[PDB]
């Protein structure tokens, strides 16, 4: 079990340079489109990639990671990415 709601379940493998010692990278999805809320996802603030698992195939996702380093999340990344095969 994982899956509570979300079967339609697709990963975004996204992966971004090193921006060192970071405290955590929180990766924004912003769903476009719907009314979906934001995933955030927190991976650890070494880690320079992450296997997104829950968006939603079929709506787009604006994915932000930020870098939570000296209390503030700095911008490292942002892609707008729609899921599925479109």
């Amino acid at each position: 079990n994982a899956s509570t709601g979300q079967e339609a379940l697709s990963q975004t493998t996204i992966s971004w340079a090193p921006f060192q010692d970071t405290s955590e990278y929180i990766i924004s999805c912003h769903p476009v489109g719907t009314d979906e809320e934001p995933l955030q996802f927190r991976v650890p603030g070494t880690s320079t990639s992450a296997t997104l698992t829950g968006l939603t195939r079929g709506a787009t996702y604006n994915i932000i990671v930020e870098a939570l380093k000296d209390q503030q999340r700095h911008k490292v990344r942002e892609e707008v990415v729609t899921v599925g095969n479109s």
